[PDB]
């Protein structure tokens, strides 16, 4: 290759974090399969993108303005202040009006048309022909009070995101030779047996074991294990599920590769332990640590291609697609479901269910079912749903076709939409049998289509890539894939981000480990901070770059006299940069808290998921107020988040007026508020923001199952907005302590018109989320495998079920939630007090 070539791809490793061309732990060739075959998807992409609209990547929206919003324009009007030359002038804009007509009435009221509307601060643009009231940025300032201030520039150049060009019928049978481990301790004495399973979307086909023995670094079996079924009737995306049980050890292996040939020979692999279900039972790598693993040894020695329902059984049938996903199936169940096919097509919310019903295990059953999928009229016009299309790229679907379908649905989604679903999306390539998949195409795509979604799938992968051994390589190649074809701007970007975020993790382990826990810091801790901040600044770090989960936002130098450490356990940076952006309107810099660490996995996909309970409330009109800060997971329990300004804990809140107790006032609260408040008008509005914020993560929290927290993992702003932190971690549903209620005006056993209030937003924001049951259920679920450790399936997810009330009417459900708003005046201090002993 060329000189240019290599270091081409050595750049490539240094962004993505892991070198994909660097062979050490794989059996076959699919992650360089997969490379070559994700060439098309990506140079298809590049060749359908529109220069100009690549380079501004307007953030649009279809939907509709909300009520909510709509009554902050009562004039019909909406005010955008333009700048240019120093001169700024405000001008009146119909919400109907496109940029390029507003344009134009600027250029009238005068008395060189290459101009375009950049908002001030900001790598934002308003472009193309939407309705001003379609942009995010207009409507992210209607609901802040925020006035519209943009200037007039010059369109970036598409010069700048140029992509270099590219350069029988026989049983089935394994033979378990044995286990070998280098080191044992002594010991002392258990047993140990193997226990080979064919999987095939977590459920099991075929089962066999061996026989027990005594655990020793070396144990040998060299026996036969044939199964009932045959090789010929073996589901491409089967697994062969390696088990050491004493459950200890576990590895995976695909049966069927990706060229659809049947797998043979020996086999030494490497397996994983158990730590002392989850989506990492699932992966098809080894364990890279060869040297210290238990390993098997097998060997394989053994090719594709290439009536009306009646009532009662209608209902029956009608019954069992009625019920939540993650109800099991019966027999009966499945049988019904298979037998009445063509009914069970009509009906998509029954897609999961009768796919579930299928035998994988019966090649003329799979064929048939194939034969269904061939007329799919009725899935092909259906309205979109998301959480039906997510059931089926989860564990239970380990076939191709089936989940292709889901994605052929996903190309609908606009781009608004793609980012609320990116982070479940990127997760549920870990469910894939294959490391190329339908799924991962259209990750690259959207990706490649957009600069907004192409910026978060990069972190997202690369989140993953960093701390996963399980997943690691193939997301790598899904990155390198995207890397290929975004361009030079966003490959410059990128390489800005990622050496700063490195350096500043250096920094943020550096100081946690001259560190220990509180007692504590310590003049001398945060001198050596700003010690090592002072070499990179001069030198050498970069002039500038994009915050990663504000990819708006140009981060300017550091400020270091602002930055410090955290009295926390954990020692995290605060960190304050100035921004870049000369046009920007105010002073203020640019916050961001380095933590090690908890996993800041956890808090994503929360966030995440509280971005998407809160889209749903804004189709019924509501605005629940929530706070989803910024969160990047960068490596194994270490990530940025970002600083929400003017704002503290509810637990400093209680300390201020108190100390390091633990004896918890009810006025306390209120009277923050009131003091941070400029004028009396800030401070009703204050507890008006406070009563909604509330009612909001309160519903929330107790739906995920998160409700009961620590008050040093609540917040609030000045502006009284409340919110949730932390989520990389007697009983309560949720957080309402007499100081909230006390703002609320209610002091125990006293209603009033704030806390009425309260309960009605609540009732609203809780029952409007019932409609989308489904859709949290699977949400909620995926979440559990990709991010948590190993759960139990069948208890752990349950408890949402509960939560959501599923089976129950709106007036019971009304009910049920408000006992536990009830629940929580019994309760009062009291486990807010016993978890303040729990970390003392
Ligand atoms: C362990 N702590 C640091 C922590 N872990 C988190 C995980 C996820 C999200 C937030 C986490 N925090 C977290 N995130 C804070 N963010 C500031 C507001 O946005 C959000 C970030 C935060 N803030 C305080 C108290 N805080 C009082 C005011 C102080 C100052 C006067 C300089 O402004 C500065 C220090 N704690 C204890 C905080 N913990």
């Amino acid at each position: 290759m060329s000189e240019e070539s290599q270091a081409f791809q050595r750049q490539l490793t240094a962004l993505i974090g892991y070198d994909v061309t660097d062979v050490s732990n794989v059996h076959d060739d699919e992650l360089e399969f997969t490379r070559r075959g994700l060439v098309t998807p990506r140079m298809a992409e590049v060749a359908s993108r529109d220069p100009k609209l690549y380079a501004m990547h307007p953030w649009v929206t279809s939907k509709p303005l909300p009520e909510y919003l709509w009554k902050k324009i009562a004039n019909n009007c909406i005010f955008i202040v333009i700048h240019r030359s120093t001169t700024s002038q405000t001008i009146k804009v119909s919400p109907d009006d496109t940029p390029g007509a507003i344009l134009q009435s600027f250029f009238t009221k005068m008395a060189e048309q290459d101009f375009v509307l950049r908002v001030c601060g900001r790598d934002e643009y308003l472009v193309g022909e939407t309705p001003i009231k379609n942009f995010q940025w207009v409507r992210h300032c209607l609901k802040n009070g925020e006035e519209i201030h943009v200037v007039l520039d010059t369109p970036p150049d598409p010069a700048l995101d140029e992509v270099r060009k590219e350069e029988c019928d026989r049983k089935f049978r394994v033979k378990i030779r044995g286990i070998d481990i280098p080191v044992l301790p002594r010991n002392t004495d258990l047993t140990v047996f193997v226990e080979a399973n064919i999987q095939h979307g977590q459920q099991v086909l075929c089962q066999r074991r061996t026989s027990p023995k005594p655990f020793t670094e070396e144990v040998l079996w060299n026996v036969w294990l044939e199964f009932s079924i045959k090789i010929k009737d073996l589901p491409k995306g089967a697994l062969l599920n390696l088990q050491i049980y004493c459950l200890l050890y576990y590895v995976n292996l695909l049966l069927i590769d990706h060229r659809f040939l049947l797998r043979r020979g020996e086999y030494v692999l490497h397996m994983w332990q158990i730590s002392g279900f989850n989506a990492d039972k699932l992966t098809s790598a080894t364990n890279p640590d060869k040297e210290n693993s238990m390993s098997i040894s097998i060997l394989l020695d053994n090719h594709p291609i290439a009536a009306e329902m009646p009532n009662q059984l209608r209902k029956q049938l009608e019954a069992i697609i009625a019920t939540d996903p993650l109800n099991p199936l019966t027999a009966e169940d499945k049988e019904l479901l298979w037998h009445f096919r063509y009914e069970s097509l009509k009906h998509p919310k029954a897609y999961p269910k009768l796919f579930s019903s299928v035998k994988w295990g019966q090649q003329e059953i799979v064929a048939k079912t194939y034969q269904l999928l061939a007329r799919r009229e009725v899935w092909d016009q259906s309205a979109l749903d998301v959480g039906l299309t997510m059931q089926l790229l989860d564990c239970n679907f380990s076939d191709e076709n089936v989940r292709a379908i889901a994605v052929q649905k996903l190309e609908s989604l606009e781009d608004d939409d793609v980012l609320h679903y990116l982070l479940q999306l990127v997760q549920a390539v870990k469910f894939e049998p294959y490391h190329d998949s339908a799924l991962a195409r259209f990750l690259l795509k959207r990706g490649l289509r957009n600069k907004r979604i192409g910026h978060f799938l990069f972190w997202f992968l690369r989140s993953e890539i960093a701390q996963s051994r399980h997943y690691q390589q193939r997301f790598a190649v899904i990155l390198e894939a995207y890397l290929r074809g975004c361009g030079t701007a966003m490959l410059h970007d990128f390489t800005q981000q990622v050496q700063v975020i490195e350096m500043l993790q250096k920094v943020t382990l550096d100081i946690k480990s001259l560190s220990a826990e509180k007692y504590d810091v310590s003049s001398q801790v945060i001198s050596q901070l700003k010690q090592k901040l002072e070499n990179l600044q001069n030198s050498q770090l970069p002039e500038s770059f994009r915050v990663p989960y504000d990819p708006g936002l140009k981060a300017g130098a550091l400020a270091i006299e602002k930055c410090k450490v955290m009295a926390s356990k954990k020692k995290p940076l605060w960190l304050e940069f100035k921004c870049a952006d000369p046009t920007a309107l105010s002073n203020e810099t640019i916050g961001i808290i380095f933590k090690h660490g908890d996993d800041l996995r956890q808090d994503m996909l929360i966030l995440q998921i509280l971005r998407i309970m809160e889209s749903i409330w804004e189709t019924e009109s509501l605005d629940l107020c929530l706070l989803p800060y910024g969160c990047i997971s960068t490596g194994d329990k270490i990530g940025m988040i970002e600083i929400v300004k003017d704002a503290t804990t509810i637990a400093k809140i209680q300390q201020s007026t108190v100390g390091n107790t633990g004896a918890f006032k009810d006025e306390v609260l209120n009277h923050w508020l009131k003091e941070k408040s400029p004028t009396e008008e800030k401070f009703q509005a204050a507890v008006e923001r406070f009563v909604y914020s509330c009612a909001g993560y309160c519903v929330a929290t107790f739906v995920l199952g998160i409700g009961d927290r620590h008050n040093d993992n609540i917040m609030i702003t000045e502006t009284g907005n409340l919110f949730h932190i932390d989520f990389g971690h007697e009983r309560v549903p949720f957080v309402l302590t007499p100081d909230f209620l006390f703002v609320m005006g209610t002091s125990g056993k006293k209603t009033s018109p704030h806390f009425q209030k309260f309960q009605d937003i609540c009732v609203k924001a809780y029952l409007a989320l019932r409609h989308h049951t489904n859709l949290l259920i699977i949400l909620f679920s995926m979440m559990l495998m990709t991010g948590m450790p190993q759960l139990t399936s069948k208890e752990d997810i349950e408890y949402i079920r509960d939560a959501l009330t599923v089976g129950k009417n709106e007036e019971d459900a009304k009910k049920y939630f408000l006992d536990q708003i009830e629940v929580c005046r019994d309760k009062g201090w009291t486990v807010q007090f016993n978890w303040f002993l729990h970390l003392v």
